[PDB]
RNA sequence: UCUACCCAUGUCCAGGGUGAAGUUCAGGUAACACUGAAUGGAGGCCCGAACCCACGCACGUUGAAAAGUGCGGGGAUGAGG
RNA sequence: UAAGGAACUCGGCAAAAUGACCCCGUAACUUCGGGAGAAGGGGUGCUCUGUUAGGGUGCAAGCCCGAGAGAGCCGCAGUGA
RNA sequence: GUCCUAAGGUAGCGAAAUUCCUUGUCGGGUAAGUUCCGACCCGCACGAAAGGCGCAACGAUCUGGGCACUGUCUCAACGAGA
RNA sequence: UUUGGCACCUCGAUGUCGGCUCAUCGCAUCCUGGGGCUGUAGUCGGUCCCAAGGGUUGGGCUGUUCGCCCAUUAAAGCGGU
RNA sequence: AGUACGAGAGGACCGGGAUGGACGCACCGCUGGUGUACCAGUUGUUCUGCCAAGGGCAUCGCUGGGUAGCUAUGUGCGGAC
RNA sequence: GGAGAGUUUGAUCCUGGCUCAGGACGAACGCUGGCGGCGUGCCUAAUACAUGCAAGUCGAGCGGACAGAUGGGAGCUUGCUCCCUGAUGUUAGCGGCGGACGGGUGAGUAACACGUGGGUAACCUGCCUGUAAGACUGGGAUAACUCCGGGAAACCGGGGCUAAUACCGGAUGGUUGUUUGAACCGCAUGGUUCAAACAUAAAAGGUGGCUUCGGCUACCACUUACAGAUGGACCCGCGGCGCAUUAGCUAGUUGGUGAGGUAACGGCUCACCAAGGCGACGAUGCGUAGCCGACCUGAGAGGGUGAUCGGCCACACUGGGACUGAGACACGGCCCAGACUCCUACGGGAGGCAGCAGUAGGGAAUCUUCCGCAAUGGACGAAAGUCUGACGGAGCAACGCCGCGUGAGUGAUGAAGGUUUUCGGAUCGUAAAGCUCUGUUGUUAGGGAAGAACAAGUGCCGUUCGAAUAGGGCGGUACCUUGACGGUACCUAACCAGAAAGCCACGGCUAACUACGUGCCAGCAGCCGCGGUAAUACGUAGGUGGCAAGCGUUGUCCGGAAUUAUUGGGCGUAAAGGGCUCGCAGGCGGUUUCUUAAGUCUGAUGUGAAAGCCCCCGGCUCAACCGGGGAGGGUCAUUGGAAACUGGG
RNA sequence: CCGAAGGUGGGACAGAUGAUUGGGGUGAAGUCGUAACAAGGUAGCCGUAUCGGAAGGUGCGGCUGG
RNA sequence: CGGGAAGUAGCUCAGCUUGGUAGAGCACAUGGUUUGGGACCAUGGGGUCGCAGGUUCGAAUCCUGUCUUCCCGACCA
RNA sequence: CCUCCU
């Protein structure tokens, strides 16, 4: 830039989407694992696993990355697969 | 007995493609026109071996041969061989 | 056969290049048939899914034909001559 | 106007498979084009079935120009066989 | 070296234009070397003299020789065989 | 030496030095070319009984490289004094 | 609330064009030019740009340098030095907010872009202000600073550190999801309210004062729910361009089903199915264009325009993409590509004037490289204040509109003085000659604006919080303070009406003539037309109606033009009946009665911003101007009637 | 995977320009004839054909605006 | 390159071949004409013969050079 | 058969 806040800005944000990449592949991976659980016959596990996936879902609403509705319907998405392999 | 043309009588032409007329059905109109689809299989039609021809080049030129060979070339259901 | 690429030559003569199948796509002009394989592009091996879908034959078993996909694998290059 | 004729060449095309002069002139294409294409018309010496002018398709036809392609060439080198 | 004149060799054959390949010779010198004169200030030139050692381009058009043109070059010589 | 010369424009001789073009000689260390008894990949078919691994033929089957040798477009040197 | 005129003929009536008088403007060009007050000023090249400036702030988040010195210390030339970290100050660097506003330009867009229409049951909604829970308990890293290595460099990578109101762990959290049922329902998809379980999810403290040093406060402020509000998103009816010498268009195209994505509904994306969708009511294509409030014109219907000013939209050197977040898929950011500018010791960096000024270029043509945040509004902050080319001012330019003027008034020589000539004149002309009276303004010196509300700082008092008298904040209440313009507007007072009149027109339209010089020449011309040796329209010279420092000329638009005719025209002979049928669509349709109620009509309710123009219109001395209450504004909803007529049975 | 820019290709459309060529308009006093207007000296005009320097002529059919 | 032919007023041409004379048309100017023109009629002005040299008593004329413009010619089998 | 321009 050619302003001293937009300098600032540039070199913040870089760094705060680092930050925020993490919170988003952490919460992806998470959600993997109980879509992963779901093709082997695992109920007890799925549970388990979508805490830890709605743990790291809501860090990310917390920072202001998924937004709250977005969460509202990954949680729902993964609960109707947990309920629909028994 | 070569060759030109003709006459009688035989015979040959791997394969592949294109898709004329007609027909049927559908649409279509008062009738016809006309349209589509399917079917159909025309042609000195197309690509291409056999076969027939002989366009280009090279070679050969006391030749392998008094007209050829090699590599390409043209026709190849026809006014065909 | 380096680099170049018709500068050669009367003249690109000779040679090189193109070349199969499937798919996309294809202008002027036209006698409405054509032009047309116009042009210009893409795909092409092998393995598994897979004795695929589907088809022929058969009472079946079997034998034969066989797309199109998906996932891979290898090479400089898969109509690998 | 005048002379001559049987009648004086129409349409179309034209430096042409025809044009001597001639590489006509102008334009196009090329760095450069006696060839080629388009124009023009002083047609030496086109011209209407010894047809005139066009013309899709077709051609081992002739002509000019491109892309590709190359030992055709710059300029030649090596290898195989006879 | 031209066009010719003559018709002497060759009609029981002296292949005939241009190009290609290979040159070689003359000098009336195109370039380079050395000079005189100049209407030679310089840089360039002009003109004549000496000099034949070596050098003297690739293309477009045309069968062309020649020529014109493009682009170069120190120069793009003229002739004989 | 922007010296001489010239109003300027321009612009030398003579003398130093550097580096080319064309031409020639040699040579393969380098860059490349070729390299049919080198190495590798690969198609079809056929043979070594089969598998695996190989051989034959298909332009050296084709394709990618390549040693020596021979080579130019490559390198060195020459026409100096 | 609506005016015509000239011009076809020898003359006529008609048809028919042409031209003129009006108004308008972002104007340009001539010639000319005094001042003032408001307004306006790249319409061309969304061309390229030298230079400067246009968004920075918070030290009461922040460790840290670097200062401060109230004091002790301080060797001692009283000259200078100092050793401790004073209250606290300056705040590179970290953290927060803003930077998505404000400002600019209209390139693209024929589209739900816009103007008038819904869900809000398809959404979002930080900041602000309420009502409703909390900041409890884990640490771990990292700038700066330093150490090291780079970079001539520009800029930067490692190492050990340090902080934070930066970040992450865990409990319990009404939100959210899931499930278990209810309650209650709408416009189908449903929605709203309540209860338990399972799962998940919170914060931050920095200031000043008081601590009984247990803590308890309070402005600020961190975090959670139900609100309100605000600003966005999607969807839809209906509107508003040209060309058929543009007739077919489409293949995620049209619908389904499923999956994914999105704040959100949805071919929005994809998979798999079908075969649809659009179009003569103009699809598709091409052209042109931001739309609207408005503006100009007109009796109105209409027509044209969409500079300035307000709203919606779009864009930000060209093009693509995401990140951050409540919110850009960024106007002075980044990432990448491209064309241009700059730097680079060549490895690499930096930027986008469609921000204000300015430059070049283009052009008929459009400003100052200005001063100030005093005012108004922002951003930041608790505040002081800082930043603000937004904005206020000023500069420039007759580019507009208009001021109130540039006097009033007494005064007949009709003088002076003019160009004509029937050698005489006549009009300007009560206007001046000679004045003589007043200060709208200004000719020069003295007074002097308003604009300023203040914000705070301070002093006080009711209220609510307060362990509380702390100590602040919020209602009434003192005191306090600041002006770019600018010593400028306006007043007084002289020198004094001195400084302040103009331009254009004068055949006719449309109120306004003669000498001379040309001689179809030179020239003129909106139209009709003038000039060939007596020119009331040409060259010159002397002479006069409008509006008022300008008015002529050219350009554009509406009018006149009942001249595209709905209002409001035509087709025997002026332009105009298809050569004539058969007919698809379309348009139009006898009489009665019944019924219907789309059209038609009608009542009621909601919106159609502000400005502008306008009805009453007021205020500012009237103005060249600002306020309120109305009205218009709709082929518009929703609903209740009426039912003759048009339509349907 | 998608993907801007770029590359390649064959078409579409629009403008500019082009040797030459075609009519058209305009232009005080050019050349040729005299076609039309009168029965315009062959009534004219419409469609069509053909011919001719040029207006025009001629055929066929039509019209009266003879 | 060689050979021809031109070159005369503003423009187009005679005169050149046989030496003695500068003409013609159009344009230009003036007059006539007419209202004024146009056309027509009459009357003028305007070169020194592309340039230079030569021969001659004397050169547009004959000879040469030069400049400009045309025309013709220019292997060969 | 024709009858210059204003
Ligand atoms: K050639
Ligand atoms: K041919
Ligand atoms: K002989
Ligand atoms: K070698
Ligand atoms: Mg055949
Ligand atoms: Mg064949
Ligand atoms: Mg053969
Ligand atoms: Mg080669
Ligand atoms: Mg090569
Ligand atoms: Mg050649
Ligand atoms: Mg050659
Ligand atoms: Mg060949
Ligand atoms: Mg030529
Ligand atoms: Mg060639
Ligand atoms: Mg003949
Ligand atoms: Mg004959
Ligand atoms: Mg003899
Ligand atoms: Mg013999
Ligand atoms: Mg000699
Ligand atoms: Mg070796
Ligand atoms: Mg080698
Ligand atoms: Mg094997
Ligand atoms: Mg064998
Ligand atoms: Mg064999
Ligand atoms: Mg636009
Ligand atoms: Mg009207
Ligand atoms: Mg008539
Ligand atoms: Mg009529
Ligand atoms: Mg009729
Ligand atoms: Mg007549
Ligand atoms: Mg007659
Ligand atoms: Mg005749």
């Amino acid at each position: 830039p050619n302003i001293k806040s937009a300098i600032k800005r540039t070199k913040t944000n870089n760094e705060r989407r680092v930050h925020n990449a993490t919170i988003k592949s952490a919460m992806r991976t998470a959600i993997k694992q109980v879509e992963a659980s779901v093709a082997n016959n695992e109920a007890d596990k799925a549970k388990t696993a979508l805490t830890e996936a709605a743990k790291r879902i809501d860090k990310a609403v917390k920072t202001g990355l998924v937004h709250k509705n977005t969460a509202a319907r990954y949680k729902s998405r993964l609960a109707k697969k947990v309920n629909g392999l028994s």
